[PDB]
């Protein structure tokens, strides 16, 4: 199944369209600051994303509309090197149908939806299904 594509800016007003990247394995994750298990999973994220970034898996952590200073605080707290996009409508969330949070699609090279991760995700976890949708 197709990902369905969005523009949103990242937190330093970069336009990111998820279309554009094709050819890179996406992790594609939604998140609040309120969650507990995104607190956990944000250091495990950002140190999978060490070893996968230049292996060409890309991270999208879509924050579920909340301000950009909450948003910031955030990245700050958890050791934040990947990307992160704001869903300010809330409409992304709405596309991709997020119920549960956080809630991961893993999106392989041709932009589709390989798997939908729902709970609680370990590092190890982490890095097995950053391997899934790798190109090599």
């Amino acid at each position: 199944s197709d990902a369905p594509n969005f523009v949103l800016e990242d937190t330093n007003g970069k336009r990111i369209e998820l279309s554009d990247l094709k050819g890179k394995g996406v992790f594609l994750n939604f998140w609040g600051t309120w969650a507990e298990p995104c607190k956990k999973e944000f250091p495990y994220m950002a140190n999978q994303y060490k070893h996968f970034k230049s292996q060409g898996v890309e991270i999208v952590a879509v924050n579920v509309g909340e301000s950009k200073i909450a948003v910031h605080n955030f990245m700050k707290s958890y050791g934040v090197n990947f990307p992160v996009v704001l869903d300010t409508d809330r409409q992304v969330l709405d596309a991709y149908d997020v119920s549960p949070l956080p809630t991961t699609f893993l999106i392989n090279p041709e932009g589709k939806v390989v798997k939908v991760v729902t709970g609680t995700m370990t590092e190890s976890m982490i890095h097995d299904y950053m391997n899934l949708i790798k190109p090599g």
